[PDB]
């Protein structure tokens, strides 16, 4: 692993099993979720619930209300991760009436589904993402103060993949290969060509992780249909 993992996957340990809000910023395909998901598992008591993860930049309008308060009938997102954790991706991408009911959620601690009279009470840890400055959003007017000095406590930033250098692209792209092949498989075959993962590391991923499994996924599959490294179908990869 990077400096950069080692020392992220440490303030991970650190505040982990807290019941703070945490606030992740990174590209896309970074790792985020990931990460969130990581949070979960640590938390000594929001483990025992269920990871739900949400974009919020997918969300038509019309749909809001329902996806994330439910009907009185639907269970929305906050009754979902009741007791577990809330992975808000995209938060940026909420508009501002949208941002006023998730900061009245956060603190009333409590939501009422659609056609309901009685609201239900819920209980969440809260993981946010945004691969935007947040701030700049604060000061033009994009994003509400309030909701983001309740979100941004704890922050993490995960790396780049381009940040976290060639040493640990190819360290990932061999594990990720590894799995799709299968080690067992992988050892019977003749060395992973050396063009290949210096490619790899030479090349940008743009998509980051997701795109390198991508790429590794399809590596994978020419190695398992041909039983070997196909010159030509792997160079046509990159």
């Amino acid at each position: 692993h990077s400096e950069s993992m080692q020392a992220l996957l440490h303030e991970v340990d650190t505040f982990a099993d807290c019941d703070t809000n945490v606030l992740l910023h990174g590209e896309t395909g970074v790792g985020k979720e990931r990460i969130a998901q990581l949070l979960h598992e640590k938390h000594s008591r929001y483990r025992h619930g269920e990871f739900v993860p949400v974009n919020c930049g997918a969300i038509p309008d019309g749909l809001f209300e329902s996806l994330f308060f439910g009907h009185a009938a639907h269970k929305g997102y906050f009754e979902q991760a009741a007791g577990g954790t809330l992975f808000l991706d995209e938060v940026g991408d909420l508009p501002l009436y949208q941002q006023v009911k998730l900061l009245r959620v956060l603190e009333d601690g409590a939501v009422l589904r659609v056609g309901a009279t009685a609201p239900v009470k819920v209980d969440f840890r809260l993981v946010a993402a945004s691969n935007k400055k947040l701030p700049q959003l604060v000061k033009e007017g994009l994003f509400r103060a309030d909701l983001y000095y309740r979100l941004a406590v704890i922050e993490l930033s995960i790396p780049s993949l381009e940040e976290r250098g060639a040493v640990d692209k190819i360290a990932l792209f061999k594990s990720f290969v590894a799995q799709v092949v299968g080690e067992e498989r992988l050892a019977e075959l003749s060395d992973l060509p050396y063009w290949l993962t210096d490619s790899v590391a030479d090349s940008y991923f743009p998509g980051n992780v997701r795109e390198l499994r991508n790429l590794a996924e399809r590596v994978g599959v020419t190695v398992r249909q041909t039983g070997g490294w196909d010159a030509a179908r792997l160079q046509r990869l990159i």
